[PDB]
């Protein structure tokens, strides 16, 4: 069970995916120091101050995750727990970035920050599997990263769109695509609620995990599969993936300073 990946990209590009790689990285750290503050700290008004600076920590975490390997080539032979996916995502209808694809498994990350020269022992992880209170849809949330929608990836708590949430299903209407029982059963399950975590899923249609989930491609069964064919059909948005790339800095090291007022407040 190896986590490998060599780096392919220019000079160039190999500082430039450091640098985008430790900033999610901080994110991902703001998420896990929330959770902390969430866990150790009991007041009502306190709760909902520490969800969402939370739930932003998850959107930079997320938005950050979407602008790795933007050229789609930086990496090879990106191995998670001894699975290439490089080979994997290759024969996928649609292609796409190897890294981002290990990105959205659980430390994926390990594979890319070897690709980084990024000391293992500093724990530089990112994930982007949050589920219970992730402010988007979560297989939306773990697809938008998969196809790198830097573009789709909302920056912010107030900025999250109802139809990338609670009201999902308005996205998927929205493009004709076709679905199958299985995902028509599953999307059942999720109208009644949307954050329903996938072995629930998975155990009320007597299917497994995988079978529930599908490949994160247009041309499979499943939640995965389903939004894959919706965000394929989404245009790329230049300009506002610029907003959220210059803009998320400045956010980060905002959500930072409240953090760091939350913690010797409560530490």
């Amino acid at each position: 069970l190896v986590y490998d990946a060599e780096f392919v990209g220019s000079e160039r590009e190999f500082e430039e995916e450091r640098e985008t790689f430790l900033k999610g990285v901080k994110a991902y750290d703001g998420v896990l120091a929330t959770r902390y503050l969430m866990e150790r700290s009991s007041s009502a008004k306190n709760d909902e101050e520490l969800l969402e600076l939370h739930q932003n920590f998850i959107l930079l975490t997320g938005s950050y995750a979407c602008s790795i390997d933007p050229t789609e080539d930086r990496y090879q032979n990106v191995i998670v727990r001894g699975v290439n996916f490089d080979e994997r995502v290759q024969r996928l209808s649609t292609g796409g970035s190897p890294a981002r694809y290990a990105i959205v498994y659980r430390r994926g990350w390990r594979a890319i920050a070897k690709a980084l020269d990024i000391d293992e022992e500093d724990v530089p992880a990112i994930e982007v599997r949050a589920v219970k209170r992730n402010p988007l849809q979560p297989a939306l949330y773990r697809i938008l990263v998969r196809y790198g929608r830097v573009d789709l990836m909302p920056v912010t708590v107030d900025e999250v769109p109802p139809e990338m949430a609670g009201e999902f299903e308005r996205l998927i209407e929205r493009y004709d695509v076709p679905i199958d029982e299985k995902e028509e059963r599953i999307l059942e399950i999720l109208r009644e609620n949307p954050w329903t975590p996938h072995d629930e899923i998975a155990r009320r249609l007597g299917l497994s995990v995988s079978e529930v989930e599908g490949e994160k491609d247009p041309e499979s069964s499943g939640i995965y599969s389903l939004w894959s064919r919706v965000v394929v059909n989404i245009e790329y948005d230049e300009r506002t993936a610029k907003r959220h790339v210059k803009r998320r800095d400045r956010l980060l090291e905002e959500l930072y300073e409240h953090l760091e007022e939350l913690s010797e407040r409560y530490l």
